[PDB]
C-alpha cells in the first residue's frame, strides 16, 4: 500500500504521457497545414528577388552576397536599424528598455526582442532569475488572492440579486461572470487600446494578449516597442493579467478532470457491457 | 485586513529598478561597439562595391527586414517541437504562427495544452521526488546515525546531483552538437527550463538520435527547475521572517534608547 499506490501513480503518469505526444502530433499537423504553404510562397518568391537583385547587378560579389545578408541576420541578433537614412540611432538597452528586460525574466514571457550579449550580463541574467522568478511568484500569489477576494465581494452582490424562491448550481452563474468580465477586462479592454496604438489587427491584439499573459512570449509582437506613461500601466496590466490567466487556466485544468474522470467511467462501461 | 502584498510589490518594483540598472551598465555598453561596428561594414561594403550604391542598399536590407517576418521549417519534425515549446510556455519565438488560423488555433491549443501539460509535470515531478526519496533513505542512515542540520547536508546533494544531471551534463551533451562556450551552454539551460526561453539560443540554426531525447530532457528539466524554483522561494520566506524580527528588534532597542536618553 506503500509502493502499490505508485504503481497505481506510474499507470497514470504514463497515460497523461500518451495524451501529450498524441496532443503534440495532433497540433503539428494543424500547424504545418497552415504554415508549410504560406511558407513555400515567401520561400520560392524571396529566390525571385534574390535573382533580380543578381542579374540587375551583376558586378556584386554574388557568392559573397549572402555573405553580407548573413552578416545582416546576425545583426538580426541586435536591434538594428543599420541605414544611410538614419545612420543615427537610439539604444535597445535604454533607461526604460533594460527595465521591460526584467520584467519578462521575473515573470519568464521573455519575448527574447533583446537578449544579453555580455558574459557578465547571462550570468547576472541566470542569478537575477533563479532569484527573480520565484520573488515575482510570491507578489504574484498575493496579487492573484487580492483580487480573487475583490471577486469575493462582487459575487456576494449578484449572487443575492438572484434569488428567488441551489447551491450547487448557482455557483455556475458566479463562474460565467468572472470569465465575462475577465475577458473584459484582461482580454478585450487591453486588445482594443492594443490595436489603436500599435496598428495591429483585432486579432493580432488577442493573440499577443493570450501569448502574453499565458507566459509563453514568442516576441514577434511586444507591446513594449510602441508617451512613456504607456509602458508603466502595461507591466501593470501584465501583473494583473497574469494573475488573471493563472486562475483561468487553473479552471480549465479543473474541467479536464471531470472530463478525463467522465471519459473514464464511459469507456468502463462502453467495453463492460458490449453487447448493449 | 493586513494586505502585505503592497509591501511585496516595492520589493519587486526596486528588484526591477536593480536589475535594470545593472543589465544597461553591462549591455548599453557592448551595444555601442556593435552599432558603430555596423556601420563600419555597411560603408565598407558601398566603397568596396561602386557597383551597389545607397539608393540600392535600403531596398536589399527592408527586404532581408521583410525576410525578418518569415526568416523548410514548419516541417513534419519541427512543427511538433513548435507545439512542445507552447504547451510548456517556453515559446523561443524563433518560429511564431503566421495565418489568421494557425493564431487563432495556437490561442486554443495554449489554453488547452498549457493545463494539459500541467497534470503531465506535476505526476513526471511526483514521479521523480519519489524516486529522489528513495535515493535519500539509504543515504539519510549510513552516516546520520553515525555521528535541524541534518536537512542541510541532505539538501546539498540533490543540488549537487541534480546541477550536475539536469544543468552540467545536459548543458555538454549540448556541447556535442553546438558547445562554443561554457557559459552558453549553462545560460541556454537556465533560460530554457526557467520557460523564460529568450530564443537566441536553440538547436534549430544550422539544424534525430538528439531532438527525441531533448524534449524528454526538458520534460524531466522542467520539473527540476519546478523544485528548485519552489525551495529557493521556501528559503526567501526564511530571509523575510529572519529580516521581520532583526528590523523589530533594531527598531525595539532605539524605542527604548531613545527613552532612557531621556
Ligand atoms: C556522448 C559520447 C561521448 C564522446 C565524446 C566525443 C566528443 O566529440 C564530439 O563528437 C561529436 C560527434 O557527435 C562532434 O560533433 C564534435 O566535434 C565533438 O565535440
Ligand atoms: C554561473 C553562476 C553560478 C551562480 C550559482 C552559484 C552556484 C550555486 C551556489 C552553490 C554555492 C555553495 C553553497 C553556498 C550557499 C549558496
Ligand atoms: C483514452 C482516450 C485517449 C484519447 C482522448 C481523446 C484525444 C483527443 C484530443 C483532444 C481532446 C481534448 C479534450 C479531452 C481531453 C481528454
Ligand atoms: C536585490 C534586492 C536587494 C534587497 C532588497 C531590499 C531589502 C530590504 C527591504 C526589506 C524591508 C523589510
Ligand atoms: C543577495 C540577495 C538578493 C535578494 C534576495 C533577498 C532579498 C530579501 C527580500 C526582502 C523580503 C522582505
Ligand atoms: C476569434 C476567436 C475567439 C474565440 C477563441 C476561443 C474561445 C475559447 C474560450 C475559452
Ligand atoms: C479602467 C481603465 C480605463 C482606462 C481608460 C484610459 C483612457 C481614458
Ligand atoms: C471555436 C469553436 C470551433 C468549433 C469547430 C467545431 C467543433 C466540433
Ligand atoms: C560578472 C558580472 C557580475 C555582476 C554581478
Ligand atoms: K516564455
Ligand atoms: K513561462
Amino acid at each position: 500500500s506503500d509502493s502499490a499506490i505508485n504503481v497505481m501513480k506510474w499507470k497514470t503518469v504514463s497515460t497523461i504521457f500518451l495524451v501529450v505526444v498524441l496532443y503534440l502530433i495532433i497540433g503539428a499537423t494543424v500547424f504545418k497545414a497552415l504554415e508549410q504553404p504560406q511558407e513555400i510562397s515567401q520561400r520560392t518568391t524571396i529566390v525571385i528577388q534574390r535573382e533580380k537583385f543578381l542579374r540587375a547587378h551583376p558586378c556584386v560579389s554574388d557568392q559573397e552576397l549572402d555573405e553580407l545578408i548573413q552578416q545582416i541576420v546576425a545583426a538580426i541578433n541586435a536591434g538594428i536599424i543599420p541605414l544611410g537614412a538614419s545612420s543615427n540611432q537610439v539604444s535597445h538597452w535604454d533607461l526604460g528598455s533594460s527595465f521591460f528586460f526584467a520584467g519578462t525574466v521575473i515573470t519568464t514571457i521573455g519575448f527574447g526582442n533583446i537578449s544579453p550579449r555580455t558574459e557578465g550580463g547571462k550570468i547576472f541574467c541566470i542569478i537575477y532569475a533563479l532569484l527573480g522568478i520565484p520573488l515575482f511568484g510570491f507578489l504574484l500569489a498575493g496579487v492573484g488572492d487580492q483580487l480573487g477576494t475583490i471577486f469575493g465581494k462582487g459575487i456576494a452582490k449578484v449572487e443575492d440579486t438572484f434569488i428567488k424562491w441551489s447551491q450547487t448550481k448557482i455557483r455556475i452563474i458566479s463562474t460565467i461572470i468572472f470569465i465575462l468580465f475577465g475577458c473584459v477586462l484582461f482580454v478585450a479592454l487591453p486588445a482594443v487600446i492594443f490595436k489603436h496604438i500599435e496598428g495591429w489587427s483585432a486579432l493580432d491584439a488577442i493573440y499577443f494578449v493570450v501569448i502574453t499573459l499565458t507566459t509563453i512570449g514568442f516576441g514577434d509582437y511586444v507591446a513594449g516597442g510602441s508617451l512613456d506613461f504607456y509602458k508603466p500601466v502595461v507591466w501593470f496590466w501584465i501583473l494583473v493579467g497574469l494573475a488573471y490567466f493563472a486562475a483561468v487556466l487553473s479552471m480549465i485544468g479543473d474541467w479536464l478532470r471531470v472530463i478525463a474522470k467522465k471519459t473514464k467511467e464511459a469507456v468502463g462501461e462502453f467495453r463492460a457491457h458490449a453487447a448493449e
